[PDB]
């Protein structure tokens, strides 16, 4: 039995491919509704599986979140989205325009994603996936929270604890390609490094030009004790005040 977000497959015409992994389109549903589609390519994952997403994406509803539309839920199954213009926030960071971006550009966006993840904080549920490449960009630089080792705070990585302060860790993390324009992590160490050094108590030092208050929090993120790590909620009001009331003597540099 379906329920309300069902609709025929008919109602979709899946114009421009956008990526692969099954894969994502753009597209048109009914009339004139420009919208994504998620694919599920035969064999991958099952059907249970593929409609984790669009099960969770049902009960989540926030402006930071992509929107689900619909649901075709027989086989070849489809999600359906709002379509973002811009595509993922690591491509359009590493894009031609991600150069211009400065830090008061690059912390709004911080603040909208830590709105998105402050509203499934209060919804009681866990992301487990944070991280620039699956947060999508739209219009007026929107950011919407969408969708390892090296974004994944140790106690989930090592013992499969996935908690809402693991979320903060992998925003932490997300910080710091915000503040590199999209750079990997840990610049130059494999997994096992990471895993090894983070163990140890490392953290990756303050990006060239990135405020120490800014760093700070990154560092706040990374706290060995999830729950001395800081809520989304009060992440997001930080980031929405920063430059007031954290950094109010902020000047652009040569690259924030
Ligand atoms: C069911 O609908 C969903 C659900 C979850 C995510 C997406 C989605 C993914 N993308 C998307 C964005 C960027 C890319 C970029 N890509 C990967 C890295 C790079 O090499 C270039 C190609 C691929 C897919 C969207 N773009 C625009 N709008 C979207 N909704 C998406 C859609």
């Amino acid at each position: 039995a379906k329920d309300a977000w069902e609709i025929p497959r008919e109602s979709l015409r899946l114009e421009v491919k956008l990526g692969q992994g099954g894969e994502v389109w753009m597209g048109t549903w009914n009339g004139t509704t420009r919208v994504a589609i998620k694919t599920l390519k035969p064999g991958t994952m099952s059907p249970e599986a593929f409609l984790q997403e669009a099960q969770v994406m049902k009960k989540l509803r926030h402006e930071k979140l992509v929107q689900l539309y619909a649901v075709v839920s027989e086989e070849p199954i489809y999600i359906v989205t709002e379509y973002m213009n811009k595509g993922s926030l690591l491509d359009f960071l590493k894009g031609e325009t991600g150069k211009y971006l400065r830090l008061p550009q690059l912390v709004d966006m911080s603040a909208q994603i830590a709105s998105g993840m402050a509203y499934v904080e209060r919804m009681n549920y866990v992301h487990r996936d944070l991280r620039a490449a699956n947060i999508l960009v739209g219009e007026n630089l929107v950011c919407k929270v969408a969708d390892p080792i090296k974004w994944t705070a140790p106690e989930a990585a090592l013992y499969g604890r996935f908690t809402i302060k693991s979320d903060v860790w992998s925003f932490g993390i997300l910080l710091t390609e915000l503040t590199t324009k999209g750079r990997v992590p840990y610049p130059g160490m494999v997994n096992r490094e990471v895993l090894d050094q983070v163990e140890r108590g490392y953290r990756m030092p303050c990006p060239p030009e990135c405020p120490e208050s800014l760093h700070d929090l990154m560092c706040q993120c990374w706290r060995k004790e999830p729950e001395e790590r800081p809520t989304f909620e009060y992440l997001q009001a930080f980031l929405e005040d920063y430059f007031t009331s954290t950094e109010p003597q902020y000047q652009p540099g040569e690259n924030l």
